[PDB]
């Protein structure tokens, strides 16, 4: 109404999603090893699983020995998750993980998945060393 409880956490929730999503799209490098994915309420996480473990395959074919095992560290990320909780809840399990490099010239491996409360309505699969959540981006304009 004016001064609830409600109020506040609303203010913090959207804050750290806020965070996640600022550091997302500023995550840049130079490895082709940024794997982020949507899974919606409706997409079977098992069919992911098996579907990342044939995607290390690719990375066989990357020449660039640091892409090919940077590329196998992420689909490993998101695949741990993913058995991790084995349910497919309806606000979706969502996962990022990218290597930015530094000034220095050095690699972070952000190794970030959960099922936060972003329902989103379309599975998402894109990795070129760079990713950005559409679901939340257009979830937030509204």
């Amino acid at each position: 109404m004016a001064d609830d409880p409600s109020a506040a956490d609303r203010n913090v929730e959207i804050w750290k999603i806020k965070k996640l999503i600022k550091s997302l799209e500023a995550a840049r490098g130079n490895g082709t090893s940024m794997i982020s994915l949507i899974i919606p309420p409706k997409d079977q996480i098992s069919r992911v699983a098996k579907m990342l473990a044939d995607q290390f395959g690719t990375a066989s074919n990357i020449k660039s020995r640091v892409n090919r095992l940077s590329v196998l560290g992420a689909i490993t990320s998101v695949q741990q998750r993913l058995k991790l909780y084995n349910k497919v809840p309806p606000n979706g399990l969502v996962v990022y993980c990218g290597t930015i490099v530094t000034e220095e010239g050095k690699e972070k491996k952000v190794n970030i998945d959960f099922e936060p409360f972003k329902p989103i309505n379309t599975s998402l699969y894109l990795c070129d060393n760079k990713f950005h959540t559409e679901a939340l981006t257009a979830l937030l304009s509204d």
